[PDB]
């Protein structure tokens, strides 16, 4: 095994287990020390202002099993310190016979058992599990922990009658899933339902999804109130709030719906941020985010996805959820978005973003899989002044229209999603920050033309605003981790909507993926305007790929050029001409971001290890 | 409910938890505080000479569960003292994924990991379990764990390759059990391999069985050795050491073999005690000890059993224990006998004695069910001028006859037991002791004879010496736990052999087992006696009743007689008569034997607990 990055990789699985640990790593953001991490749980916001993120972990393991929660903290979603207890840097594991298969998902109860902060999990046990498998009742049940400590370590009720686990009948027969309970106040469905509280007796404050579907039937979340408050073992079952078909799909703009919902969330936003109004804010919107499961021919079979509803209250005192519109959180290889509240009236919501070795080739030389998107203030995006000759407006696929009075423009509503401002503040003040002249894309320009001012390493970020004509052909974007033979492409073509990654030369090393990452993304034309813009901003951190477009569209990548000069950035042109220009503004690259982790030394690998021929034999996990 | 105990029971199934907590429990003999326990388990005498008994537990409880090690230590077998920790008197729980359906039996290795006691016990895990169902390989394996603060707490070494579980391949396929591993030093075991060590490469100087069978072929004791001496992860299979067939029964005398062996232990006896030669000693004999299931119509369909052994080599340095001799370990309502080595050349054995409610009628009531056998002394029993005109002396069934060289006399050999003199000796000396005078039943023999003195409550000794003619059809024995309407008849009858204990009349409480227990006991007549001779002695212990004859047959059974005057005993006799007299005498009662847990106050219930709906969902354990 060669490590010499100026020559062409050679069989770098012959390569040691963690000796490619650092060539590919993200350094600004979150991610485990190290081994395999998927997704994000237990987030909350701590008495000190701190977040608290939790993440699905398997320590010195580069396949799921074990599954626990690893923690760290931050004061700015920004720079991290982690949790060091008895177990490391996980602060809850399998230890009972209700959670031994595995700790899955779970969210923050603020004020919980004994007034401490309480998690509420999917504790999971034997038997088969899974969408396309024939699960039973008791496999995935919901269980109760809370602590004394700030989340430095976690103490589950009981197991019995009356404590643990505390939800574990299933509401409908035939469950494709169970899992990833979702808790929140609302004081939005509190109004909704005060009428109905004899009917079903469920009084409480808090509100908890739980998230699956039904064989054959499709997608359901689940909605459970709490019977009363200041309880927290009853939760009664109202009935199901989302229900979707069988791989039901709202079209183009909005992925699939699957036949299982995962880690779904609810919650109501503004145009500021997050709301907590009964229902009189006519700026409001209800959202619910979700991952769906085998609607998709790739990306892991899964969507990660949001709709805006309209409540409307049943005659048993439920809710049910009816979508009014339905658009993708991300777009690529990102999973298992989570949104909790923070202060200012905020909600925040982070997501994971695996890596492109789904045959596991190289994973065992990596030493770790997986990292989180950044963390994005998520807010009710209202673009005013929009012209109705905007091709596809009245689709209304992931966006809501309101003629004005006159119906010479439009008001557009979906949902609005950017990264929040203490990570771009942190990231540009740490940089080397280059403010680049304006550019000009027509006859003269070059398929690719480099910054004139270059990155240094893997950890960067580019902002640009790209101005086309109303009718252009042409398209423009951004190449990053860029020398002559390793590239990837980042192309915005408005003739077609589709904002592309392409990754056919990303790499010199082949086991990776290369297929195209795709987007939509509608530029809303403004009433007067002679062109239309797009936003993008780009995050480049190790091997990851993090484009949002207008604070709206994300999309996350991965690309692992072998070669140490493959760090390059600059401007992608086809087909600007003379008359078909697109002017390039607002150009700036960051070189360098921030060290996310710094008590970390570079490389925190402990080795790997096997559970050993066992692991077969119980069948729950790969074993390493 | 009334506890009335002075007048007839009434319905006692409407009593509530642990009301019948102290009415029928021992006082003398080693118990749990409360709940549910079973098999003796990690027996050891420690380094400053004290005794170590875990067993089989599932506190606040009723029925088995969680099964876990519960502990508690004694100078002198008799008095104990509990293991207080973080989870009371447990030491051992389920925990990981290869043990969380239970930690199953083990045994002692006194100087094992670092030096440390440590303990082999199956850990098992999930999936069906059982000598009548389609158990799976992994479903139970063998673990290690050891002490760093002689059993107050363990360490078990980590899940994974080259670490716990240790033992986990199945020896053969399609095994009806394949646990309960008993670890001991062997000279003679070692000496027979020592020409075969380069066959099998296994030099360690401890062996390891391993306690299954083969569905549909009968019974097996598998046979490890430790691969090499001081490391304790690699054990190597050499071969089957008892192989039985399909419920094969080698007579009248040695109950049946079954279709699965469990708790089984290899010793090594001579007169004196345990036996460390390595073959030198001629008058040494190799013993297993083991449970069998499935080869009996009652008592749990479960024999206690013995063999006398003699150990072959195979050309595959495996060894062959071939069965010369097979008698029964106790005949009445106990299981689960582990052996281990004590100080002076000394082998002890103990055991579980169940209770008799089968249908778990009042077990709720009683907030506990199990208790020990007492701590017996195992040794081989040779008897001296045996006359050859003994009745079936030359069947050899549970014993070896040896002709003198003038064919006048016979030695007799078998499996001698008896309770720990430690035991005898402070139950005596705590207990009001009664010398009785000799008694002669004859013509004048009342069915039932109170003693001279009688017990003040269920906590008592008798001892006797029966003689009868050698043409004896006169029954005698002792009559215990016993007012006029309730009592307990424990009868030898010579002419059939047989030793019952007739329990028709022990309670009037429906609910309980009221079956005859039966037991075989030859008397070897001696040359020139013109009479035979049974030496009884009875333990009364709260509804134990635990009988020894001529320090040989054993056989434990339970009485519950409501009524508080249900505590007299004295002499039967049937069919005695002017010429067919009974001569009773060494007669002697002890009353109120010790209190064996000093510090336990007398009512140790911490209420019971049920596991709740999930119980049923996961099917491990009743939830009680
Ligand atoms: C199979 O068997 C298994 C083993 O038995 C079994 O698992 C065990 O289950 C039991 C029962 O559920 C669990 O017991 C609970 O423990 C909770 C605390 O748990 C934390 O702490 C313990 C113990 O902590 C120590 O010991 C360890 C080990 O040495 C040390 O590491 C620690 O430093 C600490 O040591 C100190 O203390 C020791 C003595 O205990 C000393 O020896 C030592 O020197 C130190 O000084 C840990 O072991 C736990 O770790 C395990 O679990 C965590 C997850 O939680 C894992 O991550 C980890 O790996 C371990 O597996 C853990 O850290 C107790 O809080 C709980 O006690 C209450 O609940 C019951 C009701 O169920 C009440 O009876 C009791 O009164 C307590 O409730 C009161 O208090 C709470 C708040 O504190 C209130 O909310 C509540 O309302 C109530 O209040 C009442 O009283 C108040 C009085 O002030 C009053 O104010 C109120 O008004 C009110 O009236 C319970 O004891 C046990 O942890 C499990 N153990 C393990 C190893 O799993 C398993 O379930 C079985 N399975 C099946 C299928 O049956
Ligand atoms: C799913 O995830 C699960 C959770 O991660 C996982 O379970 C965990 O597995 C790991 C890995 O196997 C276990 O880690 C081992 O722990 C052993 C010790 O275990 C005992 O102690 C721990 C920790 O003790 C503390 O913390 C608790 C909780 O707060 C307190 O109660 C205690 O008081 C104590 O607290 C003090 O210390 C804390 C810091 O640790 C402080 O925070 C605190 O303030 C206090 O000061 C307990 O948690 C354990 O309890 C659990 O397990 C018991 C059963 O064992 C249960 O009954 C109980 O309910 C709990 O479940 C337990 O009591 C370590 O000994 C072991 O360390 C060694 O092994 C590895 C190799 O695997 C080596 O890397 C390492 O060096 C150690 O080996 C050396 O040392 C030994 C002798 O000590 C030698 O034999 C050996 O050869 C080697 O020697 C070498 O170094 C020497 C240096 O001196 C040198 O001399 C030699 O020459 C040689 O070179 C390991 O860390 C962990 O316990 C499990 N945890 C739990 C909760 O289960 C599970 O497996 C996963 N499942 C799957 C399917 O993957
Ligand atoms: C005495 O000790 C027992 C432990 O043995 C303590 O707990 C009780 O255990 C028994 C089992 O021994 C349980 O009986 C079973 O009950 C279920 C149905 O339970 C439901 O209905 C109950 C009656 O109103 C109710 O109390 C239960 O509520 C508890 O449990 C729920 C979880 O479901 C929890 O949320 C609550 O907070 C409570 O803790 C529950 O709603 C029944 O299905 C079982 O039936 C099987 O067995 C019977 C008898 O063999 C048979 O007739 C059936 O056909 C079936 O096979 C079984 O009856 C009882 O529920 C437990 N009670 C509890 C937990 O409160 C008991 O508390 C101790 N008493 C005291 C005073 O300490
Ligand atoms: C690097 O990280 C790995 C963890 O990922 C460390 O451990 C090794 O993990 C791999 C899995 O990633 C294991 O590979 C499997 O091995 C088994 C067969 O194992 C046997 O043969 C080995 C080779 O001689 C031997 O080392 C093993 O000994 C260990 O385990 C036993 C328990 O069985 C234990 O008693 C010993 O003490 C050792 O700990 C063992 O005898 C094989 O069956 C598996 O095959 C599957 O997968 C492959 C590849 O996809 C495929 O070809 C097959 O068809 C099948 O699907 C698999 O290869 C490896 O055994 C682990 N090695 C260990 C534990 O030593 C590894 O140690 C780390 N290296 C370093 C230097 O730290
Ligand atoms: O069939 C068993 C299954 O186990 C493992 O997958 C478990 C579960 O993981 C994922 O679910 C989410 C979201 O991606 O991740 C956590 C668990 O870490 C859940 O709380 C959450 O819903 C998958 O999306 C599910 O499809 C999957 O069942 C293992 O990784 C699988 O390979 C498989 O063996
Ligand atoms: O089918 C599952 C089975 O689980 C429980 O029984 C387990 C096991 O217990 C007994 O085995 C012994 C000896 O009696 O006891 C311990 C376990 O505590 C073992 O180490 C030891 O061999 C029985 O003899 C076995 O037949 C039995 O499989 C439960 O009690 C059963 O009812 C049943 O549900
Ligand atoms: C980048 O590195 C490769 C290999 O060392 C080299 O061929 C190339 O010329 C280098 N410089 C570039 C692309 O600017
Ligand atoms: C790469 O090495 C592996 C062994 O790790 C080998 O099986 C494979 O054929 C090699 N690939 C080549 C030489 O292209
Ligand atoms: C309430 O009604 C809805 C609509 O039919 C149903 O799906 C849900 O299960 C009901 N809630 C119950 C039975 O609690
Ligand atoms: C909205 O405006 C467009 C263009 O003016 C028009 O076609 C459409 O009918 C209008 N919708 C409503 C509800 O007035
Ligand atoms: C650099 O990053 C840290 C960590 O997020 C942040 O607190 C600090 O303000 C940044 N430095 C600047 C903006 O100069
Ligand atoms: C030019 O773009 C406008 C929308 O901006 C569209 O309505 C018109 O049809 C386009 N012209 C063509 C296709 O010739
Ligand atoms: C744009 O994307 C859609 C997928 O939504 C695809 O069907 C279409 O072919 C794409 N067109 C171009 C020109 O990229
Ligand atoms: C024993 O008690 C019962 C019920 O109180 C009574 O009938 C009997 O006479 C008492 N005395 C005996 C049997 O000596
Ligand atoms: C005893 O009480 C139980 C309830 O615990 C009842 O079902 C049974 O019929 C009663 N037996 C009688 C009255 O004989
Ligand atoms: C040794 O031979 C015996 C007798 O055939 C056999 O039962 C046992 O499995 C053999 N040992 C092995 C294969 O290790
Ligand atoms: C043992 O003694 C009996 C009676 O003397 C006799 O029948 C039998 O043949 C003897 N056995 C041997 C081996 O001499
Ligand atoms: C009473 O019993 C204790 C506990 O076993 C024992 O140590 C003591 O010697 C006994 N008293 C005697 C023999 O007087
Ligand atoms: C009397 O007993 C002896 C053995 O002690 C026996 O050999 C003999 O047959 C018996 N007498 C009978 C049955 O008449
Ligand atoms: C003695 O016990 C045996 C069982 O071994 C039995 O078959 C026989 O009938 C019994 N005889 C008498 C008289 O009790």
């Amino acid at each position: 095994c060669s490590l010499d990055q100026t020559v062409a990789p050679g069989n770098l699985t012959l390569c040691g287990n963690a000796t490619l640990f650092t060539t590919f790593r993200p350094k600004a953001r979150f991610i485990a020390p190290e081994g395999w991490m998927n997704a994000p749980m237990g987030l909350y916001q701590r008495a000190d202002g701190s977040i608290h993120a939790g993440y699905q972990s398997h320590p010195k393991h580069i396949q799921w099993g074990n599954i626990s929660q690893g923690a760290a903290y931050s004061s700015d979603f920004t720079s991290w310190t982690d949790f060091n207890g008895s177990e490391g840097y996980k602060t809850i594991w399998p230890s009972q016979i209700y959670d031994i298969r595995g700790v899955f998902d779970g969210s923050i109860i603020k004020e919980g058992i004994d007034g401490y902060p309480t998690i509420l999990y999917t504790s999971t046990s034997f038997g088969p599990l899974g969408a396309t498998l024939n699960e039973a009742e008791g496999t995935e049940t919901q269980s109760l922990a809370y602590t004394t400590d700030d989340g430095a370590s976690w103490i589950k009720l009981g197991y019995g009658a009356g404590q643990n686990p505390v939800i574990y009948e299933w509401p409908e027969t035939n469950l494709t899933g169970f899992r990833d309970p979702y808790v929140f106040q609302s004081p939005r469905l509190e109004a909704l339902l005060a009428n109905t509280t004899s009917i079903t007796n469920a009084t409480g404050d808090h509100f908890a999804t739980i998230s699956g579907g039904v064989h054959g039937d499709g997608a359901r979340l689940f909605l459970y109130r709490q019977h009363t408050t200041g309880e927290f073992i009853k939760w009664t079952y109202l009935g199901p709030l989302v229900t979707t078909g069988y791989k039901e799909s709202y079209g183009e703009w909005s992925g699939n719906y699957g036949i299982n919902f995962e880690t779904a969330g609810v919650t109501r936003l503004n145009p500021a941020g997050a709301a907590w109004d009964n229902g009189s804010d006519t700026t409001a919107v209800d959202f619910v985010t979700f991952g769906t499961e085998q609607g998709r021919a790739d990306h892991q079979n899964h969507w990660p996805l949001w709709a805006a509803v309209d409540y409307e209250v049943r005659d048993n005192g439920s809710i049910e959820a009816v979508i009014a519109y339905s658009g993708v959180q991300d777009w690529g290889r990102s999973y298992a978005y989570a949104s909790f509240p923070v202060e200012g009236y905020r909600q925040v919501s982070v997501g994971w973003i695996y890596e492109d070795d789904d045959n596991v080739i190289l994973a065992k030389q990596f030493g770790y899989q997986g990292a989180f998107t950044l963390f994005r203030d998520l807010f009710v995006k209202v673009v005013e002044n929009v012209s109705p000759s905007t091709p596809g407006l009245f689709e209304q696929a992931s966006w809501s229209t309101k003629n004005s009075t006159d119906g010479m423009s439009v008001t557009v509503t979906t949902l609005g999603q950017r990264v929040v401002p203490e990570t771009l503040a942190a990231y540009k003040g740490n940089s080397t920050v280059s403010t680049l002249a304006p550019v000009m894309l027509n006859e003269s320009a070059a398929a690719y033309t480099p910054f004139s001012s270059q990155p240094t390493d893997r950890f960067y970020a580019l902002t640009g605003s790209f101005e086309f004509g109303l009718n252009t052909t042409a398209k423009a974007g951004f190449r990053v981790l860029a020398s002559e033979e390793e590239y990837t492409d980042i192309w915005f073509d408005p003739a077609s909507e589709n904002l592309t990654v392409v990754r056919t030369a990303s790499s010199l090393i082949k086991s990776f993926g290369n297929d195209t990452e795709l987007a939509k993304v509608k530029l809303y034309e403004i009433v007067g305007a002679e062109s239309k813009t797009l936003n993008l901003t780009v995050f480049v951190d190790g091997s990851v790929i993090e484009i949002y477009a207008n604070d709206e569209v994300a999309l996350s990548t991965r690309a692992y050029p072998w070669l140490a000069n493959s760090t390059g950035a600059g401007l992608l042109a086809d087909g600007t001409t003379a008359g078909d220009v697109v002017g390039v503004s607002g150009l700036e690259l960051w070189d360098g971001l921030v060290d996310a982790w710094p008590a970390r030394p570079a490389n925190t690998s402990q080795g790997l290890v096997w559970d050993g021929p066992t692991a077969a034999m119980y069948g729950l996990f790969a074993g390493y």
